[PDB]
């Protein structure tokens, strides 16, 4: 099934994609998983604006913003009501054991993290995020491993950036 | 110490660099580690030609050729006498445990691995190898991790390319 719509199982394998939300279109609905997921999600906004909701709180994500949703965290977000669209790339994954230090991002609220590269590094992170999606969507024997690897690269580039 | 000159103490840390050998220049001598090293080395020729020696045998490496020298493997190589130069990028490393299946390369002799990406892949491996060096020579606290990550990517890109 389409991972962008209900009925798709996210569990142990990495899954990546682009959710091109456009007002009034087929994807114009909120992600609403109050019990969270069985793995992590990294979300990069590439167009428009999204609104991330969590127990009454709202945070507007804009192009270049990267959000981190650890397992069990509430997933409640969708296109900002005042924006015509919210295109966001995302990657669902289970981390390698040693990735945890790099998964500690400052929370906008609850345990939903946020990282935004500075303008100089925006293109590189966006490019890298796209590579993750391309790899994650491959069917090759090493596709998932490559996606995992690229995601590790992103986490490390962030570690470099914040430092 | 300059890792480009004999006597530099290698160890568990990844070290990467460019050895721009020019005929009669300060790097115009052969690497001669007849009992090998504790770690692995990936070598990418980027300019000129090198001659890799092993118990009387010689292999001429050219731009685009990637060599793998596993621990204990003889290192005996230098600028090909017919070449004005031999610029090679290299990365000395201890692999992550799970990389084992990606480090079993076809040998030119003994257990000296060889990988020549096809024409389409060449630029990608060239760029990736350059990223490894860039990361590996980085100043940051995550430079080594980033180099290791990029190396893993190269290994996986090779697995992907040959599969
Ligand atoms: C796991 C993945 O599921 C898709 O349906 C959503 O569009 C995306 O934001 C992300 O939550
Ligand atoms: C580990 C590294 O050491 C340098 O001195 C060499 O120029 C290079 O080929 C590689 O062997």
């Amino acid at each position: 099934n389409d991972p962008l719509l209900p009925g798709y199982s996210f569990n142990a394998h990495l899954v990546a994609g682009l959710t091109p939300i456009e007002a009034n279109g087929y994807l114009d609905f909120f992600i609403d998983r109050p019990l969270g997921m069985k793995g992590y999600i990294l979300n990069l906004t590439i167009r428009g604006q999204g609104v991330v909701k969590n127990q009454g709180r709202e945070f507007v994500c804009r192009p270049g913003d990267i959000l981190l949703f650890p397992p069990g965290e509430i997933h409640h977000y969708g296109r900002h009501p005042e924006a015509r669209e919210w295109y966001h790339q995302w990657v669902y994954f289970r981390p390698r054991a040693y990735w945890h230090e790099w998964l500690n991002w400052p929370s906008i609220f609850a345990n939903t993290g946020f990282f935004r590269p500075d303008e100089a590094h925006q293109p590189h992170f966006s490019d890298l995020f796209g590579q993750i999606i391309n790899a994650g969507q491959g069917e090759g024997r090493y596709s998932e491993l490559l996606a995992i690897n690229l995601l590790e690269q992103l986490l490390l580039r962030r570690m470099e950036a914040i430092n």
